[PDB]
DNA sequence: AACCCTA
């Protein structure tokens, strides 16, 4: 199985997901095995597009890990 | 109050 899930995260919350030097998001990539793409900043947008791609288990785990981070902030 | 990776 290989599909993509799309979400949108406000600009002020994406730093918590990424972490300093991208350490947090890199960890989420490594643990989940999912391909994760956070869009470049868009000056006329309040949020960032995030795409999670991979197996059903990988996408689910990536989403779980993202929610853990969001639930702190 | 807001970490900037991968690609
Ligand atoms: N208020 C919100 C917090 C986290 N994620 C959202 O999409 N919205």
């Amino acid at each position: 199985q290989t599909t993509s899930h799309e979400l949108t995260i406000p600009n002020d919350l994406i730093g918590c997901i990424i972490g300093r030097q991208g350490a947090k998001i890199n960890e989420i990539r490594q643990m989940s095995g999912a391909q994760i793409k956070i869009a470049n900043p868009v000056e006329g947008s309040t949020d960032r597009q995030v795409t999670i791609t991979g197996s059903a288990a990988s996408i689910s785990l990536a989403q779980y890990l993202i929610n853990v981070r969001l639930s702190s902030e």
